[PDB]
């Protein structure tokens, strides 16, 4: 029976595993299989803001590093999707289709996946013209001094559009509806910025290009009339999905579905800790998610010690 | 006049610089000179728990990487000690020995230095037998199934002594006074743990060894009698000093001197943000300090944008 079970193999889950493993807890990590082992960063090619890599590092390369680090210090890694978590009994029950474990503490780090549009060619230009994170990719050479589209109509999209005027020559805010939904302040910010053109009643049919994004096929959401927009970048600003389905109804969540935490990583259920984007509505970065994994691991270790629950394992 | 001024070049200051720079804010970093460019990790040789380095990385090598990354994206780095911070005027004034700058926002990331004993041979065996961080170094090969001393008598030392029984064969808790000062619960853990021997009225005269720590010169703090203790590791558990002297009286601090923060990095003075060990009484890790630097940078960027203060620089 397990000291700790960690659900997730993004930056937060592996950092939690590293700390838990070095604290001799022999953590079990359910990394995800269909949910994507290694997390959201597996779908990006350039990480420039993760401190310690001044030449950049690809997303897969950083997560391959993290995974080995978790294993080196004693982590038990399962490339498996968890299907069920029962927090109404102690020890807790964690079930993947392949196995059922009991654990004194659980760390849930399942992320908050950024909504995508699902355009026919999206996979082609993903990370080569299309991104979901302006803070991360906006500084990229691909968009330097170039024309970029920002998709959405809420506070997220208006915020991203303002942010990418830091690097782009001109920014096209594509709003599917008749009017924007953001606050009056946000819309005012946007309409007072001469580098943003707002297109209303505009939907996206596809992206086109060669090796990198070169434009968009649009349509008017009123007439269906088609129109092409030349752009070399496109940012999605259509929100986020916190992946809390496994603990919905069992731990406190906010209205959008994020896990509520205090003291860094404590959920409303003692023994359950959250790490990463799953509870973070402010930052949504790899470095902060890693920091959150450490907090969650250090919290679990203290929790276990405070209740004399630690099962003893040592280094190999 | 500056968008943001960052005070400190540990993990938290550089991560704040990386984010601020990539947000085209051209941040100014006062890295410290007498306070040590590159932070506390400059004094350790093996960092094994910073995610992304499965083979380990020395402290100097990780910080040299961070510094370069701060510069690549537009950071303005000064190897200088800040001597004064005036938060009673806007924009704020930050004075080093060489220069005085105004700034719309300040990120103070000055750390919390782990107290050392200052033993004659301390520098010799430091990071080759002596550490202040059990979470970081306890798993080190140097202490596997070895006898280790833990110095102190408060809650910090007793928790560390229990923590290092995870790896050491036996732990000698060296207490200078007649009694432990930790809580009754902490003392109970210690006295009910058969792998810990508590030495009272025990002070340390020096450490000895060859290439790695081999023992301790002790004395009784009552009779002065000397006694040698064989150990291959020693952990200091004598607390921490948050480096808030520059903002003392100006931003809210707690009783121990840590900066009070809310919303990740916001201090009591709008526009002033704290990152790193300077405000963290719970974790005190490089990865969390880095995470805190990002929060502070993202907070400053939004603060400046929210007040139409951002001055334009590009890549
Ligand atoms: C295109 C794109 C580019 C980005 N670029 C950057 C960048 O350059 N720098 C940066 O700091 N941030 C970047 N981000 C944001 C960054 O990806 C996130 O902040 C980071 O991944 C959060 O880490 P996390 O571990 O909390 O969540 P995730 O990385 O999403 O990890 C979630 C993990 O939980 C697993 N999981 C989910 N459900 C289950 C289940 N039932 N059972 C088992 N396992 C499960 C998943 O398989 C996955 O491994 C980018 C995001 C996108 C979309
Ligand atoms: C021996 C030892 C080993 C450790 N090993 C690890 C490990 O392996 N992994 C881990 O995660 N953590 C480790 N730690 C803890 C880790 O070092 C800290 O958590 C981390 O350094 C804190 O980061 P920081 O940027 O907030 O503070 P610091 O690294 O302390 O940075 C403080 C910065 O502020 C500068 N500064 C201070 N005052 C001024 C001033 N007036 N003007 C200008 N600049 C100023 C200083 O020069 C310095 O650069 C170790 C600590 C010690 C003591």
């Amino acid at each position: 029976m397990e000291n700790v079970v960690i659900i997730g193999s993004g930056p937060a889950g592996y950092t939690a595993a590293i700390y838990a493993a070095r604290a001799n807890l022999k953590p079990v990590v359910f990394e995800g299989f269909r949910n994507g082992r290694g997390g959201q960063l597996m779908t990006t090619t350039e990480v420039e803001n993760f401190p310690g890599f001044p030449e950049g590092i690809t997303g897969p390369d950083l997560m391959d590093r993290m995974r080995k680090q978790a294993e080196r210090w004693g982590s038990e890694l399962y490339t498996e999707d968890v299907e069920q978590v029962d927090l109404s009994v102690r020890p807790f029950v964690i079930r993947s289709s392949d196995r059922e474990l009991r654990a004194h503490s659980v760390i849930i780090a399942t992320g908050a996946t950024a909504k995508r549009l699902g355009l026919p060619s999206e996979n082609t230009f993903w990370s080569r013209g299309i991104s979901a994170c302006a803070i991360s990719d906006g500084a990229s050479p691909l968009f330097k001094n170039a024309e970029v589209a920002v998709v959405g109509g809420g506070d997220s999209a208006t915020e991203e559009a303002v942010y990418v005027t830091k690097y782009a020559k001109h920014v096209h805010l594509l709003v599917r509806g008749e009017r924007m939904r953001a606050s009056k302040a946000m819309q005012d910010r946007v309409l007072a910025n001469p580098r943003i053109t707002v297109h209303f009643n505009t939907g996206i049919e596809d992206a086109f290009g060669g090796e990198v994004l070169q434009g968009l096929r649009l349509f008017d959401t009123r007439t269906g009339e088609k129109r092409s927009l030349d752009v070399q970048g496109m940012f999605y600003g259509i929100g986020h999905t916190p992946n809390s389905k496994l603990v919905a109804g069992q731990v406190e969540l906010d209205e959008a579905g994020y896990v509520k935490v205090a003291h860094g990583a404590a959920t409303s259920v003692p023994g359950v800790f959250s790490a990463g984007d799953l509870h973070d509505t402010e930052w949504r970065q790899a470095i902060t998610a890693a920091g959150s994994g450490c907090m969650a691991a250090l919290s679990a270790e203290r929790y276990l010690t405070a209740n004399n629950l630690v099962r003893e394992f040592k280094q190999k």
